[PDB]
């Protein structure tokens, strides 16, 4: 069960997002592993015994961004958001990892994503401290509880499917609902070059998993910077050669659970997608960047 959020001022861009994320998350899990995390992952920690999975990529990416926002005396943590939560690992970890945190709101738009993050809160025991919202990140100022400020949130590989202008309102929202010295932990897929210069490897006609919004780090930073939140740190994280090989252990995966007949068409996408940006990442035309902010 998940509650409903509308602000009377739907995104046209909302159908291109849920179709994206409709089918089996089965299917979905045999593409990018069992924990569906979907936001890349780092090769470089001394604690993966390889031959290293996207379950392990993806945790240790987690891992490496919870150490750089300073939670490896973090001050209080009593609520939590997760901004396009997907299929619902990110507020399964955060909820591991802060125990004495009782409140964690999940914030999507795809409704087969908040099916199964429900039943998977649920046979982990954590349905009583997670709460999940059919909610736009446009709409946060709509969740319960306005008395209640959220002390730390994440937003990672959500930003990539939005238009500038709901970015732009979203951020402005997001940042009146944060205590002040609240924290929010952003991963997401920028070009480092000027857009008018930039040229897909392999042309983009179908607009592959909904991320034809591109944005470079400059306006990215600036826009968190416009609506008063303060940039700690920003680095390209994880490296281009670690989001290449996540991209091509995912396309491995695809290609050997599936067949041009069976695959769902988003899960094409992301096959065709996984060398035209691991192309674009091995020429650092595109990286994945690390941003921690905070509320002053
Ligand atoms: N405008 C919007 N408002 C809310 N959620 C959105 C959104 N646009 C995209 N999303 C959600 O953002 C997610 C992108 S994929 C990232 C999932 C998750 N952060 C992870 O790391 O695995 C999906 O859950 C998608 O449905
Ligand atoms: C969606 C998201 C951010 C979630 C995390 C996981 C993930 C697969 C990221 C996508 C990154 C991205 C912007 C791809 C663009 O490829 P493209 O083939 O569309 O590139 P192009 O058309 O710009 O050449
Ligand atoms: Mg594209």
């Amino acid at each position: 069960s998940y509650h409903v959020i509308r602000g009377a001022e739907v995104s046209g861009y909302e159908g291109k997002v849920v179709y994206t994320y409709q089918d089996d998350p089965e299917d979905w899990r045999k593409a990018i592993g069992d924990r569906l995390m979907f936001q890349f992952g780092v090769y470089d920690d001394p604690r993966s015994r390889p031959p290293i999975s996207p379950d392990e990529s993806g945790l240790r990416y987690f891992d490496r961004q919870m150490e750089l926002a300073g939670y490896g005396d973090f001050g209080p943590v009593k609520r939590i958001l997760d901004v396009g939560c997907g299929w619902g690992f990110g507020l399964k970890y955060l909820a591991d990892r802060f125990p004495a945190c009782p409140r964690l709101d999940g914030i999507n738009i795809s409704a087969r994503q908040l099916e199964y993050c429900a039943k998977y809160h649920a046979e982990h025991r954590l349905s009583e401290r997670i709460n999940l919202y059919l909610c736009n990140a446009q709409d946060v100022d709509l969740l319960p509880h306005a008395d209640e400020p959220y002390d730390l949130v994440t937003v990672r590989g959500v930003i990539s499917h939005f238009p500038n202008d709901l970015y732009e309102r979203s951020m402005a929202k997001l940042a009146s609902r944060l205590r002040p010295g609240a924290t929010v932990i952003i991963s997401d897929n920028l070009y480092n070059l000027p857009l008018e210069q930039y040229r897909s490897d392999t042309a983009d006609d179908v607009d592959r998993l909904a991320c034809k919004h591109r944005k470079t780090p400059g306006y990215f930073r600036q826009v968190l910077e416009q609506c008063g939140l303060n940039v700690e740190d920003m680095r390209v994280l994880p490296e281009n050669i670690d989001v290449a090989r996540w991209f091509m252990d995912v396309k491995k995966n695809i290609e050997t659970h599936f067949t041009p007949d069976t695959i769902p068409p988003p899960l094409e996408e992301l096959r065709v997608m996984a060398v035209n940006v691991s192309v674009a990442l091995i020429k650092d035309q595109f990286s994945t960047y690390s941003v921690i902010a905070r509320h002053p």
